[PDB]
């Protein structure tokens, strides 16, 4: 079942999520499920809970990055180093600019049948799991341009 992605503006997108707590379950299974493919209809590489209006820790992503869903996360930045990257949103859409992320974390937490997580990214992995993560504390990506020159339309820029 492909579900409605809501856009910025939206209150729903600035919340800060609670935790799943119904690994294993068909409901959950169902959800995921869904999550991916509203993920693949809007042709994204990650998507999350709150894009569709759940208010939940989970989030889908994977294009190379590993298909992966991951519920309650918890990200760990590895070093200081952070990098430049273009990035988009589903809920922006039409958009893009330039933001700063960590280059290397660690991300931890459950995938759907309640089996642990924990993996070390580094770059384009680590930057989509950054992003959604930001979803699930209330905060989106032009909140952290440094620089307003590199925001924009894909088709202009
Ligand atoms: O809506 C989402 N994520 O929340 N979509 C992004 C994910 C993303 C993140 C970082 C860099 C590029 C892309 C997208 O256009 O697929």
């Amino acid at each position: 079942m492909i579900r409605d992605i809501i856009r910025m503006g939206d209150k729903r997108l600035l919340r800060v999520a609670p935790q799943v707590t119904n690994l294993g379950s068909a409901e959950l299974h169902a959800l995921v499920s869904d999550m991916f493919e509203t993920m693949g209809a809007a042709h994204g590489v990650g998507l999350a809970a709150p894009q569709i209006a759940v208010d939940l820790q989970l989030m889908v992503f994977g294009f190379a990055v590993p298909l992966t869903a991951l519920a309650n996360a918890q990200i760990e930045p590895l070093s200081d180093e952070m990098e430049n990257g273009w990035e988009g949103c589903l809920s922006i859409p039409g958009l893009r600019a330039v933001i700063p992320r960590y280059r290397y974390i660690r991300y931890r937490g459950f995938a759907p049948d309640g089996s642990p997580i924990e993996r070390e990214a580094e770059g384009f992995h680590a930057r989509v799991v950054q992003h959604e993560y930001d979803h699930l504390v209330g905060r989106l990506y032009p909140s952290r341009i440094e620089n307003f020159d590199t925001f924009g339309f894909d088709d202009v820029l």
